[PDB]
């Protein structure tokens, strides 16, 4: 069968809380999307070193497509710390408008049990 090369790429996730937000990446499959990893709790657990560490650790990953990720989540860490710090209190849209490829969620549902 005359098979053609498809690109999986990967769509980071941000879970925002009060004090603290979580990451999470997806897998672009041929019918849609696929959790690739679960929500990170930065700053109470490395987030992003577990993000990347998963990466590395799925070597079907290209360096292109885990750096990629690792830089903006990198800016949405970087982003939040500068929030925290100086307390701006801006809202969800406003990171967004930031961030146009990542999708944000909230803590609405059960995420402390393993079903994701």
């Amino acid at each position: 069968m005359a098979a053609s090369t498809v690109h999986t790429s990967f769509i980071l996730k941000v879970l925002w809380l009060d004090q603290n937000v979580a990451i999470a990446v997806d897998q672009i499959v041929g019918k849609g999307t696929s959790p690739l990893t679960s929500y990170f709790f930065w700053p109470r657990a490395d987030a992003w070193q577990q993000l990347k560490d998963e990466l590395e650790a799925k070597h079907w990953i290209a360096e292109a497509d885990r750096i990629n990720v690792l830089n903006q989540a990198t800016e949405v860490i970087n982003f939040w710390q500068d929030l925290k710090n100086q307390n701006k209190q801006i809202s969800m849209a406003e990171a967004q408008g930031k961030f146009p490829e990542v999708v944000f969620s909230g803590s609405n549902l059960e995420h402390h049990h393993h079903h994701h």
